[PDB]
């Protein structure tokens, strides 16, 4: 139908970190293979004097087969070329919990209100993305209102993951 290839992706031109710094509220995920974060993602991110941003995050994640836990994270985002295109590093503050480097983009925000993050952790051989993960984060627990929720919407679209994603919920659960 359209263009599902990574490599045509659009993401956030001149990204600004400091902007994107501050809590942000998981309100959808699409989850990849062996998904971690289940719920309740909240994320805080940050960017030091030397302008790397960085970040933490809390959530429900789900360890084993059957039962989840409530864990906090901690990821490192290096640059890249791409403002809106990071490699993140991360680790959970517990040592045992899923460690890794993915990619991190910012495809799309507006900095007080709405962010779409997106990440391919592996391609497929035509470009497209073989497991892929994404988040659509709000400043408001509350959702996005309207306009932004259509913006994310399309966005999405656009990532070929529409229809794959699952609302985030946030119920003090951590």
């Amino acid at each position: 139908e359209r263009d599902c290839r990574v490599s045509s992706f659009r993401v956030k031109e001149n990204f600004d970190k400091a902007r994107f710094s501050g809590t942000w509220y998981a309100m959808a995920k699409k989850d990849p293979e062996g998904l971690f974060l289940q719920d309740n993602i909240v994320a805080e991110f940050s960017v030091d004097e030397t302008g790397q941003m960085s970040a933490t995050a809390k959530g429900r994640v789900r360890l084993l087969n059957n039962w989840d836990v409530c864990a906090d994270m901690v990821g490192t985002f290096t640059d890249t070329e791409d403002p809106a295109k990071f490699k993140m590093k991360y680790w959970g503050v517990a040592s045992f919990l899923q460690k890794g480097n993915d990619d991190h983009w910012i495809v799309d925000t507006d900095y007080d209100t709405y962010a779409v993050q997106y990440s391919c952790r592996l391609l497929n051989l035509d470009g497209t993305c073989a497991d892929s993960y994404s988040f659509v984060f709000s400043r408001d627990p509350n959702g996005l209102p309207p306009e932004a929720q259509k913006i994310v919407r399309q966005r999405q679209e656009e990532l070929c993951l529409a229809r794959q994603y699952r609302l985030i919920v946030h119920n003090g659960y951590c």
